[PDB]
C-alpha cells in the first residue's frame, strides 16, 4: 500500500479536472516494462492539499465491489486499479449496439448498491454523472472520483458548500443551485440523471444541455425556474416506462420525497427481472 516514485513510470493522461489529473502508470519496480498497470491520481494550493489527503483517507476506507479500488499512495499520490474500459459515457456511447435495456438496468443497480454503500457510511458522492462512473467489465461499473466527496457530521445529514460548484448545471439538485446543500438525497437526484445519461447512452444530442437549450437571464436561474415550474428532462427514446417514473421519483422537487438508494436497488433488480 505504499509506492515508491521510482518505480512509477509514466504512459499517458487519462483525465483532467479540477486541479488534478488522472495517469496510467506501470508499476514497475524490475524497470523492464513487464509491472501492473495502475492509475495514479495527483494534484496540480493549501486547501486542496488539504481536500485531497481527504479524499484518500475516504476512498482507503471504502470496500465495494461497486467502488473503485484504492491500491494505495505514494508521497502526494494516490494509487487506484486501472480500470482499461474507461468511463461508462464514453462506453455507452461506443458499445450502444450491443447494450440492451437489461444491461442498462444492470448498470444502475450496479451503481445503485454502490451508493447505498456510501451512504451507510455517510459519504455524500456530489459529482454522480456517467463521466464518474468506470467499467470494470461489460457487465459490471463501478463509482469514480470523490474528489469532492464529504463525510456528513454524525449530527446533520446536509451540508452546505461555501463556494459554487464547478461541475455541469444539469446534475444538481434544485436545493444545491440555490442554496449549495448537498445530502444523500441530493445524490438521489443526480442519480436519476445517470439513469437519464444510461437509457440515452449518453447520446450528446439528447443529453442534459441540448435539452435545456431547447426548453430555453443566466442560465442557473432560468434551470431553477424551469425545476421550479416542474419541467423535466423527457422520456429517452424507447425508455421503458417504469424506468422513467423511476427518474420522476429521483427528482420529486423536496429532498425528503425522494426514495431511498435502498428503497430504489429493489426496483430497479425487479425490473431488470422483468
Ligand atoms: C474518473 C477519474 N478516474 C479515476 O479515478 C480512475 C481510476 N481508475 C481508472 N481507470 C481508468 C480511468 C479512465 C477514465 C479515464 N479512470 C480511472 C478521472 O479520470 N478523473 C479525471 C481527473 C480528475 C479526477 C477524475
Amino acid at each position: 500500500t505504499i509506492f515508491e516514485e521510482r518505480h512509477l513510470k509514466y504512459i499517458s493522461q487519462l483525465g483532467k479536472g479540477n486541479f488534478g489529473s488522472v495517469e496510467l502508470c506501470r508499476y514497475d519496480p524490475l524497470g523492464d516494462n513487464t509491472g501492473a498497470l495502475v492509475a495514479v491520481k495527483q494534484l496540480q494550493g493549501p486547501d486542496q492539499q488539504r481536500d485531497f489527503q481527504r479524499e484518500i483517507q475516504i476512498l482507503k476506507a471504502l470496500h465495494s465491489d461497486f467502488i473503485v479500488k484504492y491500491r494505495g499512495v505514494s508521497y502526494l499520490r494516490l494509487v487506484m486499479e486501472y480500470l482499461p474500459s474507461g468511463c461508462l459515457r464514453d462506453f455507452l456511447q461506443r458499445h450502444r449496439a450491443r447494450l440492451d435495456a437489461s444491461r442498462l438496468l444492470l448498470y444502475s443497480s450496479q451503481i445503485c448498491k454502490g451508493m447505498e454503500y456510501l451512504g451507510s457510511r455517510r459519504c455524500v458522492h456530489r459529482d454522480l454523472a456517467a463521466r464518474n462512473i468506470l467499467v470494470e467489465s461489460e457487465a459490471h461499473v463501478k463509482i469514480a472520483d470523490f474528489g469532492l466527496a464529504k463525510l456528513l457530521p454524525l449530527d446533520k445529514d446536509y451540508y452546505v458548500v461555501r463556494e459554487p460548484g464547478q461541475s455541469p448545471i444539469f446534475w444538481y439538485a434544485p436545493e444545491s443551485l440555490s442554496d449549495n446543500i448537498f445530502s444523500r438525497q441530493s445524490d438521489v437526484w443526480s442519480f436519476g440523471v445517470v439513469l437519464y445519461e444510461l437509457f440515452t447512452y449518453c447520446d450528446k444530442s439528447c443529453s442534459p444541455s441540448a435539452e435545456f437549450l431547447r426548453m430555453m437571464v443566466p442560465a442557473l436561474s432560468r434551470l431553477l425556474e424551469l425545476l421550479e415550474e416542474g419541467q423535466r428532462l423527457p422520456a429517452p427514446p424507447a425508455c421503458p416506462a417504469e424506468v422513467h417514473e423511476l427518474m420522476k421519483l429521483c427528482w420529486a422537487p423536496s429532498p425528503q420525497d425522494r426514495p431511498s438508494f435502498s428503497a430504489l436497488g429493489p426496483q430497479l433488480d425487479m425490473l431488470w427481472s422483468g
